[PDB]
DNA sequence: GTGTGAGT
DNA sequence: CTCACACT
């Protein structure tokens, strides 16, 4: 049970090239055909970020030049997001996001992850579905699309002979068992993306398992339009050769200090380790959390649907596009106060509530550092013109300039946000 | 109130 | 870019 840290069923789910379809979805001429999205068009045709699955069997990859990647795939289509005040405007894929949310919070309450992922717990679905199958066993007919981790051991003949080897030791009368919960889970989640799939014409994959961490390592590890079921049995294996920093949360310092004070590279070589030792290098509260951790147990909750605290937006000015003139910095406070304005104006509408602070940050050109600093000021009326002046007066006095015909230092970033919602 | 980390 | 939270 919660000894074993296998308490709860939990899935994500992830969509294939998300931007891709949601082209291929309003633009038919694109579809079935090797294509990618640029962001910015002139420098280089614009940096991809959404590769479908067919351009990526030449090697295309994200974050590269699109006329660089035209190299190795002729025929390779080019698709545009729409630009709005200097950066990118993702309206049409929160939207069609918001749509396959929808659908999903039919089956099981969800927790929106990223634009194009969500998480969900099945565990209350998947104790309904084992009182209604009434013992019946489950075939394999049920799940046309699931992978099990870890086996066969001595492609869709793989995928099949795989299923049939773990269908074949499964419990039938242990309704606790965890193997059978997370069976039943898979089930539910066939179930759940055929309607996707059906209501929309998107394609995903999914991961299934006890955790958030080993269902999102589960979700990519067979890629287009399959899903993974991980068990608690096949931890191990998969951690034998799983890179620290691709765990959800140690990606950042405290993994790499993982990797540095150990002298070890992969997940799996955690395992070796004492939680005595693990504390005693990284703190009580990190240690108990990587000794648990590298044995498939972890605790967050899948905590439900929420409203947000904040809301913001903010731009970067590297290097000479840095902010030195006051016009160019009134100008950019005002662009951003009307995008601002037109997100609370919209939150208003929807929640009822109004914003009652305004944050403003900025980052001068030279330091390392996140945020030069940040201040507030009472966030009265949703007026545009208003906020933008507000938040000049308090970034004002930052400049050191007095000639007060220039910003000096200049400004790499301004962010604005409203909070203390009501 | 700052720093960290996920996800774009 | 956008956001949340743990710290403290
Ligand atoms: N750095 C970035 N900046 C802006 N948009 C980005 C971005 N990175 C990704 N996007 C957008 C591009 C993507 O369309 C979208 C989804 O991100 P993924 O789920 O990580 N990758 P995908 O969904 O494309 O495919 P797959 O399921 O095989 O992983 O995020
Ligand atoms: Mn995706
Ligand atoms: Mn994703
Ligand atoms: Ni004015």
């Amino acid at each position: 049970h919660m000894a074993t840290g296998q308490d709860r069923v939990v899935a994500l789910v992830d969509m294939d090239c998300f931007f891709v379809q949601v082209e291929q979805r309003q633009n038919p001429h694109l579809r079935n055909k090797p294509c990618a999205v640029v962001q910015y068009k002139s420098w280089k045709g614009g940096g991809i970020i959404a590769v479908s699955y067919e351009a990526r069997a030449f090697g295309v990859t994200r974050s590269m030049w699109a006329d660089d990647a035209k190299k190795l795939c002729p025929d390779l289509l080019l698709a545009q997001v729409r630009e709005s005040r200097g950066k990118a405007n993702l309206t049409k894929y929160r939207e069609a996001s918001v749509e396959v949310m929808e659908i999903m919070s039919r089956f099981a309450v969800i927790e929106r992850a990223s634009i194009d992922e969500a998480y969900v717990d099945l565990t209350s679905a998947v104790q309904e579905r084992l009182q209604k199958l009434q013992g019946q066993p489950i075939s394999a007919d049920l799940l046309p699309s699931t992978y099990i981790e870890g086996l066969p051991q001595g492609k869709e003949g793989m995928r099949k002979q795989g299923l049939f080897q773990w269908l074949d030791s499964l419990q039938i009368d242990n309704l606790t068992s965890p193997d059978l919960q997370l069976t039943v889970g898979a089930v539910i989640v066939e179930e759940m993306r055929a309607a996707i799939e059906r209501e929309t014409g998107f394609q995903c994959s999914a991961g299934i398992s006890h955790n958030k961490v080993l269902a999102k390592l589960a979700c990519g590890l067979n890629k287009p339009n399959r899903q993974t079921l991980v068990s608690h049995g096949s931890v191990p294996q998969l951690f034998s050769q799983m890179p620290i920093r691709k765990i959800r949360s140690l990606g950042g310092k405290l993994g790499a200090s993982v990797i540095e004070i150990l002298g070890i590279e992969y997940m799996g070589e955690l395992t070796q380790f004492t939680e005595s030792q693990l504390q005693s290098h990284f703190g009580e509260k990190n240690g108990s959390w990587l000794y648990a951790m590298c044995r498939g147990i972890e605790h967050d909750p899948v905590k439900p649907r929420q409203l947000p605290k904040t809301i913001g937006c903010s731009k970067n000015f590297p290097g000479k596009t840095a902010l030195a003139t006051r016009e160019q910095v009134q100008w950019w406070l005002l662009q951003l106060a009307q995008e601002l304005e037109e997100r609370l104006t919209k939150d208003r509408n929807d929640n009822d509530r109004v914003a009652t602070q305004l944050v403003v940050s900025i980052r001068v050109q030279g330091d390392k550092r996140l945020s030069s600093l940040r201040r507030c000021c009472a966030l009265t009326r949703y007026d545009a013109h208003k906020m933008s002046h507000d938040a000049f007066t308090v970034i004002k006095n930052c400049n050191t300039s007095g000639i007060q015909t220039e910003w000096s230092p200049p400004l790499t970033m301004l962010f604005l946000c409203a909070t203390k919602f009501s």
